[PDB]
C-alpha cells in the first residue's frame, strides 16, 4: 500500500522495497566466544535505508550484506549508515568482529538485547568491524566509487559499499 510507517533499528531508519523475509530464532556463535540468541532474517531482501543526512539502498539475504548504496553526506552520518547496515544486515563478518563482553545497560539498567548490544558496540569500536569485513579493489564505474574506512574516495573500497556523487544532471 501506498503509506507505510518505516522501521526502525535504533538510528537506523528503513522501508522494504522488495523481498519477502522471515525470522526464525536461532543460537549464533560470535566472536567473542558467546552464545546469542537471535531472530534470524532469510531471504533476499532490498531496503530503503536512511541515517541522519546519509540515504541509501541495502541489499541482503541470510546473515550477509550484499551490497549497499549511499549518497555523499556528512561524514559521520556516512559511517553510521554503513555500521547501522553492517548490523542490520546480520552479516557473519559482522558477528565474528566482537571482542571483550557486550552486557551494555540501558538508562533502565536493563541489558540491551544482543542486535542492540551490537549495534552499540560496533557504532563505537568501527574498526573491529571493517577489519573483518574486508577491502577490495574499487568499482571503476562511471556513477559509483568506493569508500575506504574514513569515508574518501579511494582505489580500494569496503566490500560490497558503493557511494554516489553529487552531480548536477539537469545543468
Ligand atoms: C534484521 N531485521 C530486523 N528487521 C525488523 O527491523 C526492525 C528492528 O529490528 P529489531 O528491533 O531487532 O526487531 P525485534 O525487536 O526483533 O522485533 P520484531 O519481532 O519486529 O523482529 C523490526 O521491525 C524488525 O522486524 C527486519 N525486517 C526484515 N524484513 N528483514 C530483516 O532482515 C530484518
Amino acid at each position: 500500500m501506498k503509506i507505510r510507517q518505516r522501521q526502525r533499528f535504533g538510528r537506523l531508519e528503513l522501508k522494504r522495497i522488495s523481498g519477502r523475509g522471515f525470522k526464525n530464532d536461532e543460537e549464533i556463535l560470535i566472536g567473542n566466544g558467546t552464545i546469542q540468541k537471535i531472530g534470524i532474517w532469510d531471504g533476499e531482501e532490498e531496503f530503503h535505508v536512511r541515517c541522519g543526512e546519509c540515504r541509501g539502498i541495502l541489499k541482503k539475504s541470510q546473515m550477509r550484506m550484499e551490497k549497499l548504496l549511499i549518497n555523499s553526506a556528512k561524514k559521520e552520518d556516512m559511517k553510521d549508515l554503513i555500521i547501522l547496515c553492517m548490523v542490520f544486515s546480520q552479516d557473519t563478518r559482522m558477528f565474528q568482529g566482537v571482542r571483550g563482553e557486550i552486557n551494555f545497560l540501558n538508562r533502565a539498567g536493563q541489558l540491551l538485547s544482543p542486535m542492540y548490544q551490537l549495534q552499540r558496540y560496533f557504532l563505537n569500536r568501527s574498526n573491529d568491524l571493517f577489519d573483518q569485513w574486508g577491502y577490495e579493489e574499487s568499482p571503476k564505474a562511471s556513477e559509483l566509487h568506493g569508500i575506504n574506512e574514513l569515508m574518501n574516495a579511494s582505489d580500494y573500497t569496503l566490500k560490497g559499499v558503493v557511494v554516489t556523487k553529487n552531480v548536477d544532471h539537469h545543468h
